[PDB]
């Protein structure tokens, strides 16, 4: 009976993209065809979470809002709530702490893009671990932005390091993490750190002291995108776009991974499609009904 | 004396790029490093247009207020109507006709972005009409989704047809029109055509039985830019980032425009940027005041 | 010891001009020549021991550019087709390179990528009977062969380009096969179209029930590049995601390395002339980079 | 009668490996070889006499490619450097060609294109003495000639590369000559860097109060195409525009046939061929396609 709780951390500051964000919350901005929470979002629901929490700035959780509802019209639960000031990662099993409760949980950053083959299959691993954290590595041109992973020679994760000076190697921890009950507790005990963060890093190596932190390596056969500058937003689109276009199919489409995990039936997947038969999603909604395709 | 009066249409109900429309106007989604209503802004203030006022739905008109503000801090004049449903662009001229009042005036589309060399020079030319109306015809591959222009052997008008089943030319009547003080009781006069919308094809065909209409070819050396879909969003994006990083310029920066007009002094330029010293739009400010350009 | 054919002949004029003077297999996917790509799928299966089949006229381009393989610790050899007759057709021009072993055939404009390729692949190569093929859902099914797959996707017949396609699975252009293809492709007549079709050896090893169609999923990349639009957008692809991780995708020199087919020693000097390059630093930093394998 | 010359020889190896066989200019700019653009921009300032350069193995590859010109109303010529040592070098080799008179050089990889391009090009053609440049602005004027202005932007001297360049704007790769320009190249000396400088060439007009250098504003593109990124950006850049208005841009036959220099009949011949492409429809509907000019 494993119903983990998810968290979507989707404020920040905000400026680094000036002037599009200036009005306009960057998790809400267009990745190729679709919004960019869309796709972790789709991420938590491929890995089998139907509980979802998303945590905004008090300005924009009334927009993400208005744009997921309560999550009913893909049978899951979506909940809001408001992150005053961006002052880290763990602050979100701060905020989420009554969310999460006594149960297993997952944080996803609103702006991480995650695809490839068997990403379902490594999801629901990390999720049907009852103890532990599993969190995953990644190899990035520029990983003194992120935290790195000190490795042995077989890939056993020795350390981690939030934004070294030399990074030990280019694997990144990715921003998707899967904690069992203690992370709530253990957030609330760590300290801001010289930065002024409560640092995901800080929950991490916390687990890894613990010997019960397994870090997976996310191979290059998948994209792990951010989209930290104009030009990265645009490749993560282009990028989409390339292989929507060649497949006839959409990534991160949540009507159709609530459809297939049959939180949602036929009837109610042709409800949503019909009112959108004017466009070309709901088009790819309608056509779920008849393409055969391997799920 | 001429001080004409702008019209931004930046309404219409927003389903062909649905999801990304559902709670954000599509005028206010990036095209690549700024808003896209960023880009027929600057048409206008290039134009010579210091009195702008911006039309959009009422749900979305207060976030285009919040985004550009009453434009004095560009020392310009930007006020707000609403158009409670999107029934045609020659209603534009009823919204804003008392914004008008006894003027010349132009409407630009919220989502057209024009670019090119002498675009200027032409947009000046347009401004400085004391009678009658000025259009601009561009090639296009599917004329037959606009107002399509047929010419004779030498490229004289002679008729302007909406959205014509047999288009006469491949020649489209570009998003942005001229008016003399006719066009509002023009727009008043006409009726709603046989798809529901007051015809801004209706308003130039009088001008053009008046024979006071100058059409205008734009050149396939210029960039006439919607952006009507999910790849032709992606696109102008595209398009305009290979420019501003060949060159290490910026299209559509009003900021620039307006201190290069005399709009803001080199002082108020400095207020605007100090903020944004830490992202590159604010640096690009900065460097205005020290980088030699001709303009 | 499987023997690998890359058929990078004749594709006609539809690219025009900007295949008028070169081979389209020798043109860009952003940063290296497209035939790196279906050559290091081969590799990545395995396979040590490549045919280029190409027209006449560009055979000594390919041959310029990739040698004898020895540089690579591979075996590579060429072959001329000089009328693009048929995919099958490479079963005869490379009847005497493949022998008695089995074989494998990839396209030399085809792109394959994605997590565990390598893993379906060689279950591909380590198969000792029958044929292995792969089916991915595209959105014009009807340009290929099209699998016709029953409720339990257990493919029931195969149609090269059908008017009404029955499944929207195109058969991709990489094949294993074992000892029989040489010889079928020997016996099939051409199609409607004047072609000897891969289609019709397939459809042969389907009806013996030795075929093995595997469902390339969505998470993977099968790109081909036929038109203007899609070679552009097959360069981008790989160039977000060479960008993103700062790594090369079909860098053969790469994965010889990885596949101990050279050692350190051999690949510091094939970076050595290439040092004032990004690709012959990015192999320079192969020697230090710690990467997952 | 303007001599043109098409510079388009040894880049180097900094693209490798995508140039490792195929020079750079032969390559695609989304759905025509590059050096279709350079060809273009000469033919639009009215120029009909082109030298092509390049390199010894490449020669009969750009040759297979354009011919002598006369399918277009023009006269091609070809000519080979056998090393890259410097841009003023093609008027040492292109000293017959030009004779005693005018000529213009231009990169067989830079890109020009915007409104009105035309009228400029032909004023520089149009001058009987002297010489003109263009100058650009952009972010690395340091890897260019780069022009100093004074605050009317008049020029007051050219460096190339400089390390710390006095303004942004570089010296784009088309200039045109009076009947001096190849005596000078034939009188400089190779630089620093062992090279005969086109920047050299331009220097000495401009002491002689003979050199003008107009600005190419920011409405215009001029761009090269020196890394991997920037041949994908100059790619997508000309297919934004090509889609959007359903009109080619640097299509040979339809500038020679809007100047005349081939006619309608002779226009459908080279159409013909090619109808089975998207390119040879685009010049049949050059016969029904009103366009302005
Ligand atoms: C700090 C913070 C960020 N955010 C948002 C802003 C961004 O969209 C996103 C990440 O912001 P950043 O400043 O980059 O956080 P960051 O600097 O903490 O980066 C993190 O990146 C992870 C991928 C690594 O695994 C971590 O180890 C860490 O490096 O989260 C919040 O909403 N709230 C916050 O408190
Ligand atoms: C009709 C309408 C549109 N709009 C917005 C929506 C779009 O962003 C933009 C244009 O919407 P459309 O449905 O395409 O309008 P449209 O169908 O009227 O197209 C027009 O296009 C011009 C370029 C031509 O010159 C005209 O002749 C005409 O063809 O204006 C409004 O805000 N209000 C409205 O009343
Ligand atoms: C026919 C042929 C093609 N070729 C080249 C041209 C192209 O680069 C490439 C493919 O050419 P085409 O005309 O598309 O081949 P094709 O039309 O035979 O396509 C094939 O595609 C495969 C992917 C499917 O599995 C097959 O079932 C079949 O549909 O191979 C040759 O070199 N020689 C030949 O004899
Ligand atoms: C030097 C040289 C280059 N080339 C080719 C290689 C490239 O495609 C192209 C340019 O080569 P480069 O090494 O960049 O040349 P370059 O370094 O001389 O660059 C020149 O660029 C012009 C735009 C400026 O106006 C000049 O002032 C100068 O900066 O010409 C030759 O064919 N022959 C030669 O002799």
């Amino acid at each position: 009976h494993m119903a983990r709780k998810g968290i979507i951390l989707a404020g920040g500051s905000g400026t680094r993209l000036y002037p599009i964000t200036h009005v306009v919350s960057k998790q809400l901005l267009p990745v190729y065809d679709k919004p960019m929470i869309y796709y972790p979002l789709s991420t938590l629901m491929v890995a089998g979470i139907r509980d979802v929490l998303i945590i905004s700035t008090p300005q924009d959780t009334p927009r993400f809002e208005a744009m997921l509802g309560d999550g009913s019209q893909w049978g899951m639960n979506i909940q809001y709530a408001v992150q005053p000031s961006p002052d880290g990662l763990a602050q979100a099993f701060i905020i989420g702490r009554e969310f999460v409760g006594n149960d297993p949980s997952a944080l996803i950053l609103g702006d991480n893009i995650f695809y490839g083959h068997d990403l379902a299959k490594q999801l629901e691993r990390a999720n049907a671990r009852t103890d532990g954290a599993t969190v995953f590595a990644y190899h990035v041109h520029d990983p003194e932005r992120y935290g790195v992973v000190e490795f042995d020679k077989d890939f056993r994760a020795l350390s981690i390091e939030e934004k070294p000076a030399k990074p030990r190697s280019n694997y990144a921890v990715t921003g998707l993490y899967f904690y069992d009950n203690q992370v709530c507790d253990i957030a609330a005990d760590i300290k801001p750190s010289a930065r002024g963060e409560l640092e995901i890093t800080d929950v991490n190596s916390r687990y890894l002291s613990q010997k019960t932190l397994d870090v997976e390596i996310m191979g290059r056969g998948y994209a792990w995108l951010d989209t930290g500058t104009h030009d990265s937003l645009i490749e993560a689109a282009t990028f989409i776009a390339t292989l929507q276009k060649r497949q006839g199919l959409v990534v991160a489409c949540p009507e159709e991974i609530a459809y297939r995990r049959k939180w949602i039936n036929a009837e109610q997947l042709l409800a949503l499609a019909r009112p959108l038969s004017k466009n070309a999603y709901g088009q790819y909604l309608q056509n779920l009904l008849t393409d055969q395709v391997a799920w």
